[PDB]
């Protein structure tokens, strides 16, 4: 809460899942869970508190997805409501890419293009 | 769980824009972000959360970052914090990745790089000089 805006999550997209997976261990060390019935894999970047957020601030944790709705990467900002966001976001000269939909029980996503094209993702927290 | 040192994290980010001005009120508008344009850096530092009197994040759970005018970017970024950019290059090409540009300094306090993932995307690194 009061979080409105911040930079929460980031999203790789991989054509190859246990390729991109063993790169990204063997490269950085991230720690990586394909987590089958929400289609995409979780990625540790750094460390984590009891309820799996960071327990220190300066950096974020992530997932990697099977390329398409996202085709490059994206980060994700936190929003109250994603139906008010995208409809601030279209007022305001971006477009709305994908619409409010769960993830899990976890809360909402969705997708947009900023006024430069780029494609940004939103996350509504449950 | 654990990590290679403290190292690893994605602790910033890039956005790239072709009209800076269109850009930066876009996104002061939709989230009420701080962007400041740095002189002589072109490059304008985005706070999308709390930080201290360091300028570092104070709060947990997100990043700030920055937005650029495309062209060494040229889709948004996010950026590993790693020991040595030299290392993590030399190993990301042993991996199946590659270099897209070396190190190189970037302000006063670090150096940055970037190189494509085994899946082709561009991600960026980041040392702080040590």
């Amino acid at each position: 809460q009061g979080m409105t805006g911040r930079i929460v999550h980031f999203e790789i997209p991989f054509d190859d899942g246990d390729r991109a997976r063993a790169f990204y261990r063997d490269a950085f060390g991230w720690a990586i869970a394909e987590i089958p019935d929400m289609d995409y894999s979780m990625v540790t970047t750094g460390p984590v508190g009891e309820s799996g957020m960071p327990d220190e601030p300066g950096y974020i944790n992530g997932g990697m997805m099977q390329r398409g709705e996202v085709t490059t990467p994206v980060v994700t900002v936190d929003v109250e409501s994603i139906e008010s966001a995208l409809e601030r976001i279209e007022s305001l000269g971006g477009k709305t890419v994908t619409g409010r939909t769960p993830v899990g029980n976890m809360g909402f996503a969705a997708y947009f293009t900023d006024s430069e094209g780029n494609v940004v993702g939103l996350w509504e927290t449950a």
